[PDB]
This record gives C-alpha cells, sequence and structure tokens, in this order.
C-alpha cells in the first residue's frame, strides 16, 4: 500500500513541477 501511495505521490508531485516549469516558461514568454 505505501509503495502504490508513494509512487502515485511522485507522480502527483511530478506532474506539478511540470506545471511549475511551464507557467514559468509562460511567463518567460510574457517577459
Amino acid at each position: 500500500e505505501k509503495e502504490r501511495q508513494n509512487r502515485l505521490a511522485e507522480e502527483r508531485a511530478r506532474r506539478e513541477e511540470e506545471e511549475n516549469r511551464r507557467k514559468a516558461e509562460d511567463e518567460a514568454r510574457k517577459k
């Protein structure tokens, strides 16, 4: 269970950092 939950949690965090760098490069284009 913990293996599964941690895997899903890192998948979530990776998607989150994807969106963060994405908004970052968007703002960069606005610059």
